[PDB]
């Protein structure tokens, strides 16, 4: 899982992309996604 303000997703990204609790995920840009 990840935490706040954590990586979920984004191109080059290859690591798990679910959201700590309490959070979600959210496209930053096309490279990165925060989690917020």
């Amino acid at each position: 899982t990840q935490s706040h303000y954590g990586q979920c997703g984004g191109i080059g990204y290859s690591g798990p992309t679910v959201c700590a609790s309490g959070t979600t995920c959210q496209v930053l840009n096309p490279y990165y996604s925060q989690c917020l």
